[PDB]
């Protein structure tokens, strides 16, 4: 009566799991600097378009990336998330603005040996870095991008310092209160757990390996010009006066209510 | 399978933004009312299409608009951004639902003179206005659109009152919590800043030029039905009333226990 | 010339484009064979488990079946329904033979139910949900204790509200999770009451007096009379207390283990 | 919509009959890697079970017919989903747990095995993974549906896992639709059968099996969760990060003085 269907044995293995071993080291030379800087300068609009369609971004005469929403995870190297796309392109630019990068086998910063010395076009503007008070030409300019946390494997002290700046200067950076302090650091802490094995390693050990003085120097540079523009003050003054208006309206709100 | 759109490389520069003057007064008569109301009722789907291609929107038998993303906005009169397009079509409907508009020469509202009496087709639905508790036929119905802030130059007290409502009832309107309170008012403040010159003018001076009584009239109208619409207040009232009922029944319950 | 824009044809968004048809139990009043619908209801837990994997076809009489599905794809089709609507339709089919009266909203009163054939639900079919409240087979309320019962408000408002009252009061006795706020308990009923009573322009006391607070109280007394505890539920509650006692005992050993690591 | 037909079959007092189920009737039916492979597909077997009864071949000599709970039988090889998973789990754990319980001696005797078998370490248990276990852990294949039936063989280990489920229910993605009593009810039912809890105390039961054994297993399982918690790492990070930012005040003032 039970009429059972046969179920063939088929174990769940690593082959059936998500093999996401993403490293920026497989993408170090795919950018034409001014091209990837341009794509990064349009990160807001690229994200708006990504809501509707997948994107194809040409990054050099020899390479392109296919940008997806993460749910479309694929082993194919040049199919990537939005944050991975942004990190890959930023790495292509920062190769020419940061003199040093991290060697995890030597546990130290080493010189980035760059055959070709290229200056990113100083006329390409990064609105995210401009909100911080950074100006075009700053070496950190093209690090202020979505998914910057993936850069931790190349520039750990610089990436952590920016995360620290986001944590301290929430309000100057227009970060919503919906974002807890954990929301700010969680992406970075995932990257740090991958490299440092935080289950078996402490945060003190990780921070001393990359060097707190390195983090200190980057934090000072990134925080130097954070503040408020005239627009940010006008918006803050408006909110306070708009709530004044809302308050002065309640007599008439309850009067219309009685009727 | 992923069908990606090609994204043309075009860097953001200081020349990227049209800082050019925009006045709704050169678009006052281009709409056939029900046609523009029909486009506005599809604002969500038009924006999705706009990510892939520019849009040609026929607004009457004499006029059309070319819709582009913001960085492609032009001095060309019929090439407009998404928000300007929606504002233009909203003004075309609102000229037949709002009796008065603002004259900045005379610092007062004047009567809108309409050759033709036209009622917007009450069967065209504004999903955005339903979220706020407005029903079709309400004179404010087709002001609840993207880029409504551009309407400030015609209906300043009404536009401000809606902004006040968006600030106070953000959660009721299911505004994403990714948006700060400054995000909610920024667009309006920018338009108020161009017209009132808020670097040499006070918010109080601006608010008394348009009239705090007028803002109050409109705030009461728009705020009225959000309150009576709150799912959360109905449920809270119910919980208290329900517990009052349970207290009512305790004598009957004890009497039943004895029998 | 270079913008090359695509043409967008005018096509207004209407109520034809929303299409939320009004669901009424009045279009399903005679589709049940009583013992068949009570049996489907007696397996609501297992029907719900099966719906996670596949859509369901439930035969309700020799002339009718329902197709139960998760999140109706704008189902305008009458026989294609949600789990809660399917459960309410089958519950109404049974309660037509156990409740003597139903509500007439044009008369604002309860009226007699026109039943030519009086059928007794098979008393051997057990409702585990009603048994958890302390109800016994044969109770007229037995097959009201079902998922999606709130839809029955349009036929039995005072009985549906009274059950909601028992759920709100006796959370703990009825194994209701803390993840369910008190609003979560009443929200579906309040949506039904809003649709019928127009609660934007009517008070809760207006609504409660039209259906009748004495009607609510009679039903509340019936449903709350036998609320209590089984030996099993005290065992679980004692187990939870002792288990936490153990967890506290072990905090020395866990701290000792962590610094060692 | 391709609906499945659901046969009408009322729930009665007949639908469930209390019947003795002992894992001791099934101790040698598994080929270890085969049962581990079935357990590794527990989620997919459950989805299949909603539509059809399943036949699972567990060795070259044996198979189980898996049915929904109300179709459970006294027939040995017709079993519920939870019983099937527990039978296959005991088959794997016989070669990973060194000791099992003797309820006539009221203590853990040694598991004697003719053949030394190691479960294929490349078969993955997804639910043991989110708990923070890694393949090769002796507890790896206890983290299965219906594990509570294993109390008959590994009472301290089963109780310890139930303890971890109660405390760290958020870390283990346990649905919040479940009460704390939902988490322990199945274990208490089995504890009630063996210990006669109406005429026995919990304290009596836990002393028979040994509170020391329970603690040992509890610490093992609880430590792997702690180190695994994403929320905990983020909280630690924020504390360390606030300290670091305070560290930088002298360097910041030095830069503020240079800027002026």
């Amino acid at each position: 009566d039970l009429k059972p269907i046969d179920v063939e044995v088929q174990a769940f293995t690593s082959a059936s799991q998500n093999i996401s071993n993403f490293t920026l080291h497989k993408y170090r030379n795919i950018c034409h600097v001014d091209t990837c800087a341009a794509h990064l300068s349009k990160s807001k609009e690229n994200k708006e378009k990504l809501q509707a369609r997948n994107l194809r971004l040409i990054v050099s005469s020899n390479e392109f990336l296919v940008v997806v929403k993460e749910l479309n995870d694929s082993t194919v190297d040049n199919v990537v998330s939005f944050n991975k796309a942004c990190a890959i392109m930023s790495a292509g630019v920062l190769k020419h603005t940061f003199d040093e990068e991290f060697d995890w086998k030597l546990s130290k910063y080493v010189k980035t040996n760059n055959t070709t010395k290229v200056i990113p076009d100083v006329k390409i503007i990064n609105r995210l870095a401009g909100q911080m008070g950074l100006s075009a030409g700053n070496p950190y300019y093209w690090m202020i991008v979505p998914g910057y946390e993936f850069l931790y494997e190349l520039y750990p002290a610089e990436v952590l310092a920016y995360t620290l700046v986001r944590l301290q200067y929430r309000k100057n950076l227009n970060i919503p209160d919906s974002m807890t302090d954990a929301d700010i650091v969680s992406s970075l802490v995932m990257k740090m757990n991958r490299i440092h094995k935080l289950e078996q390693t402490s945060f003190d050990e990780a921070l001393n390996l990359i060097g707190k003085d390195n983090v200190s120097e980057a934090y000072v540079e990134l925080a130097r010009d954070i503040g408020s523009t005239s627009k940010t003050k006008r918006n803050d003054e408006a909110i306070l006066k708009f709530r004044e208006l809302i308050a002065s309206f309640l007599p008439a709100l309850e009067a219309d209510r009685i009727a």
